């Protein structure tokens, strides 16, 4: 039986910001907005986002997606994309309780494992601290991959502090030693002289990624690094409309597209990017940052497209850098074992968001 | 001389911006209309942290720092949160230096031609035609825009037959001596729009304004490639990357930055640079009379590469409720078609005390 959008409530707090969508039927689902600045853009799920989505088909609703955008046109770029995630991942969870199936077998995947990746998110870290945690990751937990970062973010060719890249690329890599895959990013740092300097360095140390190795509104810089180089350049986390995606398939700017599921605008959208990517013969390795909802989403996604790379990014940041993130779900959706996460046979995301963070978080809902 | 404090002033639709520097010195600027309350909760989330305590007088490359900071938000928020940083010091330099912002910026006070420019696809030709002619008459405008296609609306038309009807009614009751515009608000598949584009240049329409998807840089091209009018487009293009492939895929004739959407004046100077390197005017888009207006006269006094006109929007308060009354005085005065950048330091505009006294106010300090 056919049903429509009903109801849509989100809780938020600055960092991250649940949506949960009720049909006619009262079939229910749990997404999530993108992280980052989640109160702003809840405020904007309820301005722009539900009164479009509101007495829609919940079942089929790509094109409900394009016409928000076409509504709201004159906002493209990142908050309204932001915001459509939650709507976007709240219905793939709905349709995924209602039929029984995990959003990965919706999407033509199948539940199973998915091999991470150890990433980094610090530049504030010593080489030392950072091999030695690596070191502790790839014994106790299994993982053989691991990115970490060079230069400053956006640093216009400036280091996090002086000879930090000299140092911190065959410290880490040593200690990893053989048999590791390694990768690093950049951040936008480099112009493309310096860039393709580091990345030789990269190269002699065994690092077969180099990601976003220019500020990455520059899609011809980036380009003349990836001509050079022989290592994988990644990039695209903060690429969100199709026409830039576009600009840099057809500079050829990157060996492998690195979309962000929630900077996205969510699973339609980002199928979207993966499907452009496949055309341009080219891999998806996706931007996951964080433990929200943004890593299960992205191992579902992984567990489902034809063209994926290598390994899903897993943050290994604790609770001191990300204190937010702890208590957001119930069980241990997250369990690493020996370099593997699990999408399980649970329906939706197969992920229970704790009734505690919910009854604290500000509530708003939009409904008819 | 540093940025000292930020204050906003907000309803939902529009948002001015009070900057005061070390010295005391101040301006008042204003970010993008609409949905303004979001935009200056972002305005203090993501812009101000980065200003405060900047340089207030050279602070082009300080707007390339706060989006290298806030670099995972590119695109509309940011820069209509942006656009009041932007506007509020070149006023306040403007009061310093005793100079309107056209001066500043090269150029020098004097009359702007304004092309007269209907917001509605909710009106009859006939009627479109009949307040046409009498702005034609009474104030003097010999340029005027109006709407065809159904906005985003995917080859539908507004009411079937509208667009047909209201391109050659509304040529047919101006007469000679007028220069035509229209727009589809990105309404047209390119096989359609070169339809509707070969009726335009049949009633001498010279102007065609987003005639397809802003979003679809090649459909706009062949548009523009098959007829002899220009095909004009920009207003939603906020990020230079855009701007870029636009002007390399050769899809418009003519540019229409906004300036509050761009991220204020500097940047929207970036983008007629990018459009004067192309060898192609910039006609900018203005629609509606907060400040945006007054902000495109200044621009269109300086720089070298100006198109035909100034956009005026003619819509009354009936339309625009939230605009009457932001300025004092009557800053937007139009004789002969020509609207006037006077000799009054920055922006030459007095923000409403009691407009301001009951909005919403936020400071950063």
């Amino acid at each position: 039986q056919s049903m429509r959008i009903a109801r849509l409530e989100t809780f938020c707090n600055e960092f991250v910001g649940f949506v949960r969508v009720t049909t006619d039927s009262g079939a229910q689902g749990w997404g999530q907005v993108s992280t980052y600045n989640a109160d702003i853009t809840c405020t904007i799920f309820h301005r722009q986002i539900a009164p479009h989505a509101l007495g829609t088909d919940a079942l089929d609703f790509a094109d409900t997606l394009d016409l928000i955008y076409e509504r709201e046109l004159k906002y493209p770029g990142s908050y309204l994309r932001r915001a459509m995630t939650g709507l976007d991942t709240a219905l793939w969870d709905m349709r995924g309780k209602l039929e029984g199936k995990p959003v990965a077998t919706l999407l033509g995947g199948s539940p199973g494992p998915v091999r991470a990746y150890a990433s980094s998110m610090r530049r504030d870290i010593t080489p030392e601290d950072e091999a030695e945690r690596f070191c502790r990751l790839r014994d106790d937990k299994g993982f053989t991959a691991f990115k970490w970062r060079v230069g400053a973010e956006a640093g216009r060719d400036h280091d996090e502090w002086p000879g930090r890249t000299e140092a911190v690329v065959p410290t880490v890599s040593r200690a990893l030693g053989d048999g590791i895959e390694k990768l690093v990013d950049g951040n936008s740092c480099y112009s493309p002289a310096r860039a393709i300097e580091v990345g030789k360095l990269l190269q002699d140390n065994g690092i077969g990624h180099f990601e976003e190795p220019c500020p990455y509104w520059e899609y011809d810089q980036t380009a003349a690094v990836r001509a050079a180089l022989l290592l994988d350049v990644a990039g695209g986390e903060q690429d969100c409309e199709y026409s830039s995606w576009q600009l840099m398939l057809d500079r050829g700017a990157v060996d492998i597209v690195q979309p962000d599921v929630m900077y996205m605008g969510g699973m339609h959208r980002t199928l979207q990017v993966c499907q452009m990517a496949a055309r341009a013969g080219l891999p998806v390795t996706p931007h996951a940052a964080n433990l929200s909802l943004v890593t299960m989403c992205t191992m579902h996604l992984l567990r489902a497209i034809p063209n994926a790379g290598k390994y899903l990014e897993f943050s290994i940041e604790g609770p001191e850098y990300y204190p937010w993130q702890e208590g957001l779900f119930l069980g241990d959706p997250y369990r690493i074992e020996g370099g593997q996460a699990i999408v399980t046979d649970a329906p939706g995301w197969g992920v229970e968001i704790s009734p505690t963070w919910l009854d604290s978080a500000t509530y708003q809902v939009s409904e008819r």
